[PDB]
């Protein structure tokens, strides 16, 4: 049985998808959260110098979504058919591409607010509208059961709602989908028990 | 029977090229549909997420270049050998795609675009090259013991970067050897010869 150690900041951020997957599959792991001060010494040891990382039986994996896909392989979270797995991958990359546009590391707090604002004002509504149309009246984003794409939607939309509360005022179906993710017992339990962080 | 494949993108290597190498390598027939920057605005409003490339499979539309590449390579010799090696393949690909994605391809302000391209290539790119160099070490391929689509993606992304920064790999002969090996694979070599010659 694999020993798992997840390393990231004390933050939902890019690690959260992995956290939801372990919760859902009832897989025990070490949720190793590092204070900023412990980062330079860890970073120096990593091939690509980024987190999150996941150690599996003492072997290091990197890239949040690569890890997420590895953990869901051969499970019901992956997608039920090969083409469905493709749609799961595609939705995840669409969300990630958008989340990746935000200047998270930008030090000038004034340059940062100008950019976050432009993305949320002009770009975000187009995405939400595309996601809404894409979902239509279906139960989940892909197929007839929950996938890690639904989890990723709930996670990304939570972050976006921190900056733009009215993001989904015109998309009750997308709100419902968040609530469906949030009501899954293993996910709800995680949401109840996790550390409260802005991001 | 055999699925009908139609790829849509600009007349450009860009984000479609990984798909093109994969079809070439797997010897799969497809319609390589290339659109003009003038016909773009129209087609855009018809795509579920308004981005290219898209791949139509028997009339069903797929999107996201790397989602498509993973779909085409699943259960093939281009996927990683083990489930764990498949993770390494995906992680290298995302590392490369993350960096290429930092470039402001769509920036409407030329001066801003130029400034960020220069900064990415002067500061960020050399660090990524050293990381990749150390990662590859003296191994033949990036992951496992045979070529994967990660090696393909390296060659494609580095091709792009070399357009803007010709000296990028002067200090990395092992990364050059890998590109040369990808470029020498007969099906890839054949594609590189016959593809439309574009800047990017
Ligand atoms: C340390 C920088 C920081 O404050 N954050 C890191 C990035 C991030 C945060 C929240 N979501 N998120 C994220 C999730 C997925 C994809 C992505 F690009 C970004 C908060
Ligand atoms: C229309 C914008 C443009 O000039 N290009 C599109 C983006 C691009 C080009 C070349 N490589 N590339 C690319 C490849 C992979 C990942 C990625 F983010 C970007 C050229
Ligand atoms: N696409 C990657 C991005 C990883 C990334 O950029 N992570 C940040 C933390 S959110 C990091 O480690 N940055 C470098 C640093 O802070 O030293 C992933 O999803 O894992
Ligand atoms: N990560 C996506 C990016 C897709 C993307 O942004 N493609 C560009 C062209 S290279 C596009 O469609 N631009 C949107 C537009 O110009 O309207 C992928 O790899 O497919
Ligand atoms: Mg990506």
């Amino acid at each position: 049985m694999p020993n798992y150690k997840l390393t990231y900041f004390n933050m939902r951020g890019r690690a959260e998808i992995i956290r939801y997957i372990f919760a859902y599959l009832d897989i025990q792991y070490e949720d190793h959260r590092i204070e900023q001060a412990d980062w330079p010494e860890i970073k120096s040891t990593l091939p690509f110098g980024k987190i999150p990382i996941l150690e599996v039986d003492g072997l290091t994996l990197h890239q949040s979504l690569a890890i997420a896909r590895y953990l869901t392989k051969n499970t019901d979270l992956a997608g039920n058919t090969e083409m469905e797995q493709c749609h799961v991958d595609a939705i995840v990359d669409t969300l990630d591409d958008f989340m990746s546009c935000f200047p998270w590391a930008e030090k000038k707090q004034d340059v940062k607010e100008q950019m976050f604002n432009e993305l949320l004002t002009y770009n975000a509504p187009h995405l939400m509208q595309d996601l809404d149309t894409y979902l239509g009246g279906r139960e989940w984003l892909i197929g007839n059961s929950v996938t890690w794409a639904d989890f990723y939607w709930e996670i990304c939309s939570t972050t976006l709602l921190v900056f733009k509360p009215d993001l989904l005022d015109n998309h009750p179906r997308l709100v419902t989908l968040r609530k469906k993710v949030q009501a899954i017992p293993a996910v709800a339990n995680w949401i109840k028990r996790r550390p409260q962080t802005k991001l």
